[PDB]
């Protein structure tokens, strides 16, 4: 056992909160974030050994990162960014930061109860997004 393992599983979208704010900080265009905002992803995350591989399927965009922790990777976004990801375990929080033009967004994922919760951030503005097992 592990390190991830409360986040192993898939999980449903339940709540949003803030979310359209969010995209317009990162740049995306109005039509993406209206067919974005309305998505209710799946999002899928399991464990191989040291690769954490997490999915995120929905009517808009079905997409996959696989990563070790603390080792930079090239990603590219569901709003079609090209990013330099990190993503490190921080007192048993996901903490996956995407640099990109001399900006940055960090994107926490938790454990609360029974939910996995999603905090988005790009300069000022937060989002939320709740999750449950399917
Ligand atoms: O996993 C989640 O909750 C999170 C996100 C998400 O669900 N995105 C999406 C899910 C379906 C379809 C589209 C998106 C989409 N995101 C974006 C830009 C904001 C990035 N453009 O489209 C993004 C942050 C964490």
């Amino acid at each position: 056992s592990h390190m991830c393992d409360a986040f192993v599983g898939t999980w449903k979208l339940v709540s949003s909160e803030n979310f359209d704010d969010y995209m317009k900080e990162v740049g995306v265009g109005f039509a993406t974030r209206k067919v974005a905002g309305m998505a209710k992803p799946n999002m899928i995350i399991s464990v191989n050994g040291d690769v954490i591989t997490i999915k995120s399927e929905s009517t808009f965009k079905n997409t996959e990162i696989s990563f070790i922790l603390g080792q930079e990777f090239d990603e590219v976004t569901a709003d079609d960014r090209k990013v330099k990801s990190t993503i490190t375990l921080d007192g048993g929080v996901l903490v996956h930061v995407q640099k990109w033009d001399g900006k940055s967004t960090t994107i926490k994922r938790k454990r609360e109860d029974d939910k996995l919760v999603v905090e988005c951030v790009m300069k000022g503005v937060t989002s939320t997004r709740v999750y449950e097992r399917a």
